[PDB]
């Protein structure tokens, strides 16, 4: 009775995996199968159906393989994701529970992606990136809980591939694919880039690869150029992610790091920023039952229990909703002579893209910035002064400002969480979307200083407006967690005192929000 045993079960997407597990670590038992989606038309199904069929099946040869009266603890993917598809998965672990009479436990599918993560590979305290068809964020355990530090803002890189390959008539899954024809490709076309912070969205990407599919570019240039700019905004993110929670590890975890070239471009980061780089092996990698039962253990071995009024399935299931019991783009330099001073700012180049992307990511970003913080001061926004740009080097030569980072500052004074609220409000006022809005760029000396502008952008959309407050309040959530409430709260004090339209774009934030799970 040593090694406390523990059978799992995956269900959260389009995967049916059953999973045994032993306390001591051992991977017993570990079988999925996949959904197979029928013609999108009329005489439906969706993969709840797959679940109800499938889970029987998988139970059956798990029992073949160790006693049923072995087991003694049975867990379940409580979320996040597919409703449907979470309560098939529930009612069976349900049903174990009840029949075998032993204890349930609800279980993170994303923190046991990574957790047999940890266990299954040489990583121990990592930044993770996960990537599937219905997530992708990024993840790292930060004072005491699992926080996501970026994710995405609107559809998962899986599904993006997904509807694109649907999109051009490839079979499914189209993922290798798209794989195997963008290695064939050649020419770079022209795609939107889209980061935000520490977030990013594949939804305007996926429509200008259809358009230009519409348009008649070769299918395989289309290819290349879609991976190449979703992986290269991907590894943007966790590169930002790494420099911002100061880990020395990355793992990459999900369905979609059976990609090869993702593989390797978030390789050469890591390698570029002199950090470790893990990858699960495929049946712990791809969503799995193993994983939900050594976490399952985790938590139990550790003492936590739930009532079958408690299993309840949590379609949003957040990372920091999770109890946890069982534990740089820019160089830049300063000149100075006797009395005047002046700092140049280098964007430096990734070796991780494809050069013709980073010639255009470093260029327009650099000439985009100096553009922006010339243009703000008409608005009554403090912010360095532009002397010189060279842009065949991307470079800046800007004025300095001495002084402390409101991300170093912000808690300890309130009061400057407010003054960032003005210079949007201002921003927005004036119809100039910023897409980073972080506490990292800002500077606070007697006034507030903004200091980034590389991802700007003129539009008069509320939409743009309203995400570009979410990116803030996301990037607040994770590094201000503390104070959080406070530091918002306080934003749109400022917000509201400048601009009058506040009230439209705060109320659309909440519509662009649920771009999440349905119920
Ligand atoms: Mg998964």
């Amino acid at each position: 009775m040593d090694p406390m045993i523990c059978l799992g079960l995956e269900g959260t997407a389009e995967k049916t995996g059953v999973g045994i597990v032993t306390s001591d670590g051992e991977v017993l038992f570990n079988k999925t199968i996949m959904y197979k989606p029928p013609k999108q038309g009329i005489n439906p199904r969706e993969a709840a159906d797959h679940h109800a069929e499938t889970f029987p099946k998988l139970i059956k040869e798990a029992f073949e393989v160790v006693d049923k009266n072995e087991i003694d603890l049975i867990a379940f993917s409580q979320g996040p994701g597919l409703g449907p598809s979470l309560r098939v998965t529930a009612t069976v672990a349900r049903t174990l529970s009840l029949t075998l009479k032993k204890p349930i436990i609800g279980v993170n599918h994303c923190i046991a992606h990574i957790e047999i993560g940890k266990l299954t590979t040489e990583a121990e305290d990592p930044l993770t990136l996960y990537v599937s068809g219905g997530n992708t964020q990024v993840i790292a355990y930060v004072s005491k809980k699992y926080r996501v530090f970026g994710e995405t803002l609107d559809i998962a890189v899986g599904n993006c591939l997904d509807q694109f390959a649907r999109y051009v008539n490839l079979p499914h899954p189209g993922g290798p694919y798209i794989e195997e024809l963008a290695r064939k490709g050649k020419k770079l076309v022209d795609l939107p880039y889209t980061v935000k912070g520490m977030d990013i969205a594949f939804s305007g990407l996926l429509t200008a690869a259809m358009r230009a599919y519409d348009a008649g570019e070769r299918l395989e240039d289309i290819c290349y150029s879609l991976q190449e700019y979703a992986f290269s905004m991907l590894t943007e993110i966790t590169e930002r992610a790494l420099a911002h929670t100061n880990k020395g590890e990355v793992m990459l975890v999900g369905g979609v790091a059976a990609n090869n070239r993702l593989r390797e471009m978030l390789k050469a980061m890591c390698e570029g920023q002199n950090v470790d780089f893990y990858v699960p092996p495929k049946e712990f990698c791809g969503d799995n039952g193993a994983m939900i039962a050594w976490l399952g253990l985790l938590m139990h071995k550790n003492g936590r229990w739930m009532s079958l009024d408690e299993t309840k399935i949590i379609p949003n299931y957040r990372t920091d909703m999770v109890e946890v019991n069982w534990i740089a783009e820019a160089d830049i330099k300063r000149d100075s002579y006797l009395d005047f001073d002046v700092i140049i700012k280098e964007r430096v180049k990734k070796g991780y893209r494809d050069e013709r992307l980073d010639e255009n990511i470093r260029k327009s970003r650099t000439a985009r910035e100096a553009r922006y913080l010339a243009l703000v001061k008409d608005f009554g926004i403090p912010a360095p002064y532009i002397f010189d740009v060279d842009l065949d080097n991307k470079r800046i030569m800007m004025s300095y400002i001495n002084g402390k980072l409101a991300k170093d500052v912000i808690e300890d004074n309130l009061d400057i969480a407010y003054k960032i609220g003005e210079i949007v409000g201002k921003l927005h006022k004036n119809d100039v979307i910023h897409n980073d809005l972080t506490t990292s760029n800002f500077i606070f000396d007697k006034d507030l200083y903004i200091i980034d502008f590389g991802l700007g952008k003129i539009s008069n959309l509320d939409e743009d407006k309203a995400v570009d407050l979410i990116v803030f309040k996301k990037a607040v959530l994770s590094t201000h967690h503390e104070k959080f409430d406070e530091i918002w709260e306080r934003f749109l004090e400022g917000y509201k005192s400048v601009y009058d339209r506040w009230e439209i774009i705060l109320e659309l934030m909440k519509d662009v929000e649920r771009r999440a799970r349905y119920v």
